[PDB]
């Protein structure tokens, strides 16, 4: 069997979130395949917009799922501080949430405005590579006054105010910052209403607000009422429900998300006023994905796969499952009745599932447990330098922690990068799960204790280099194809200042009573490369190079065309002379008429050696 760590696992889950970190990253990060990223981020607008995470294997940065995702990480630590405490990632859990609350700040710009995106969703998504090297415009966008988003900033401001909560013991005037933009992003989602993707019109198509945003409004009232114990926001949020209508008619067959918040909402409350209305609503659900709800005459229960996967539908099935454990966490550790331990089981079963035991007998978090996902849909993990899903045909970089979508509804799974229903990837897919995790630790992890120094670097793989062939060779010539790669991964790179040198040996041509300024070194085809005369490396030995520079041309891993330049050079002894002979040549060693990489045409950036051997 596989022998579970709830503390590794834990400590693998919080590492998802860091490798979604877009912006500036800080000199200690865990993850030597991420670099700096979205640097200008929010410059179109005249705005720092840098940091927070991209949102799946994309890197649009949305701002509701962003928001709910921090916002529920905060409820666990809130809920369950001392599990995180005791596996050892309490400061980890605390440093990425900060990342995100951080960006929110950045987003905040002014009481009655938020930055809802950056990266359009097209621009985006048509273009497979590392973050590192993304080379479209990345436009802005906003919501404020005049085009409001009360369910972005309700969940923005839900967010703030938990996160404000756990962060008073260790830095109390962070947590005083997060809680006084808390209180504004409230103020504005409540006097200027309306879905934030009729203003932020690019995200309806990725993340629509589905739901509306009456469920946001009671969500951000509660978290300001949990973070400041004054009635107000009580009064608030039981004022926003009347929205809601009749509590017989409330939803009762979805869970938590990102789009609705209803049942994280009346979770709240139901703990805070013991109102049958929100005890009632929490139970349909949780009957309804546990064991059945009974309308008296017949049981309604969602969709059971064969395995006992809770199935609610075909995207993010894990996901949605992960959700509903973590409502049955917490609900069965407040109530105090049967159902305590129904959901209780329920939430432990289907943690289990997505942990392995499952007809596909395999983890369904990426680099943990037994057989997990190895193709996990995203872009920065897998390190294309070539824009296309299928080179390399394997992962670089293994994307720790990772709850992909997982099986359908008959269990049927396909690990596949293009398989979007098994293998998506997404901030939001992790929030509750994290949560499950720090659970599964409390109940089940005595004596488990985090990796130590995790992860390894990763060793990179050929990251610069040219690939180079003889086009002809004379007795007073030799005329050379070159490619230049920049195929980096560990972390990709753009490089505009890479060059390279050719070595040669000039003995025969002293010998001959020559010298270095009678070769002349000569450009052919060219892709915008200079391609210097002769420079001495080894005065006593005759070893000369010629410097061949793309100077200004960028090159990065994101294209069949990006990745690499060509450039086609001849040296050349005066016509008519014979000593001419590549074979002692360093840099002519192993070449053949078929373009290969080669190790002995070292690669520079900026100056500096990255790859191949100088003689
Ligand atoms: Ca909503
Ligand atoms: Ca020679
Ligand atoms: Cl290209
Ligand atoms: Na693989």
């Amino acid at each position: 069997e596989y022998p579970h760590n709830y503390a590794e696992l834990l400590q693998k889950s919080l590492l998802f979130y860091e490798a979604q970190r877009s912006g500036r990253l800080p000199e200690n990060s865990r993850l030597n395949w991420r670099g700096d990223s979205g640097l200008e981020d929010g410059k179109d607008v005249g705005l720092d917009l840098t940091g927070g995470w991209y949102d799946a294997g994309d890197h649009v940065k949305f701002g509701l799922p962003m928001a709910y995702s921090a916002a529920i990480l905060s409820w666990s630590v809130y809920e369950y501080r001392d599990a995180y405490k005791e596996s050892g990632q309490l400061d980890a859990a605390l440093d990425n949430i900060k990342w995100a609350t951080d960006y929110f700040l950045k987003a905040h710009t002014a009481p009655y405005e938020l930055w809802g995106q950056v990266g359009n969703g097209a621009l985006d998504h048509a273009w497979w590579g590392p973050a590192e090297v993304m080379p479209m415009k990345r436009p802005a966008y906003k919501i404020d006054a005049g085009c409001p988003g009360s369910d972005l900033a309700g969940g923005t401001a839900a967010a703030l105010a938990s996160a404000s909560i756990i962060f008073k013991p260790t830095d109390s005037s962070y947590s005083e910052k997060l809680l006084a933009h808390a209180k504004q992003l409230y103020d504005f989602a409540d006097r200027y209403r309306g879905k934030y993707s009729d203003c932020i019109t690019d995200a309806q198509q990725y993340y629509n607000s589905w739901s509306g945003y009456k469920d946001e409004l009671t969500w951000g009232a509660v978290w300001l009422y949990l973070a400041t114990e004054e009635q107000q926001y009580l009064d608030k949020a039981l004022a926003s429900v009347s929205d809601w209508g009749d509590p017989a008619n409330w939803p009762y067959r979805w869970t938590l998300s990102w789009d609705d918040v209803t049942y994280g909402a009346q979770l709240l409350l139901a703990r805070l006023t013991n109102d049958s209305r929100f005890v009632k609503s929490v139970e349909r659900n949780l009957d309804y994905w546990s064991t059945g709800y009974s309308h008296n005459g017949s049981i309604e229960r969602i969709t059971y796969t064969p395995g006992g996967l809770a199935w609610l539908e075909q995207w993010g099935s894990l996901r949605y499952a992960s959700n509903a454990a973590f409502l049955a966490f917490v609900y069965s550790d407040w109530v105090d009745t049967e159902k305590a331990k129904r959901y209780r089981d329920f939430a432990v079963r289907q943690t289990e599932y997505m942990l392995g035991d499952n007809p596909q007998q395999r983890s369904f978090v990426v680099g943990y447990g037994k057989n997990p996902p190895k193709h996990p849909h995203h872009r920065t993990a897998h390190g294309s330098w070539a824009n296309q899903m299928n080179v390399p045909e394997n992962h670089r970089h293994t994307l720790y922690g990772a709850l992909v979508g997982g099986p359908g509804r008959d269990d049927s799974y396909r690990d596949d990068i293009t398989d979007y229903a098994s293998n998506e990837v997404a901030i939001d897919y992790n929030a509750a799960f994290t949560g499950n995790v720090a659970k599964m630790f409390q109940l089940f992890g005595k004596g488990h204790v985090p990796l130590p120094d995790f992860p390894e670097k990763e060793t990179p793989e050929d990251e610069y280099f040219a690939e180079a062939s003889i086009n002809s060779s004379g007795n007073s010539y030799t005329e050379i194809r070159a490619q230049l790669n920049n195929r980096s991964g560990w972390p990709a790179k753009k490089t505009d200042q890479l060059s390279f040198r050719y070595y040669v040996d000039l003995t025969e041509a002293v010998e001959a009573g020559y010298s270095a300024e009678d070769i002349k070194v000569t450009a052919g085809y060219n892709e915008g490369a200079s391609v210097s005369e002769l420079k001495p490396h080894d005065a006593s030995k005759h070893i000369y190079y010629t410097e061949v520079s793309f100077s200004g041309v960028l090159i990065y891993p994101g294209g069949q065309s990006a990745h690499k330049k060509e450039v086609q050079f001849r040296l050349s002894a005066p016509d008519g002379t014979s000593f001419w002979n590549p074979e002692n040549d360093h840099s002519y060693q192993g070449l053949s008429h078929a373009l290969l990489k080669t190790r002995y045409i070292p690669v520079y950036d900026d100056g500096r050696l990255v790859f191949g051997h100088e003689p």
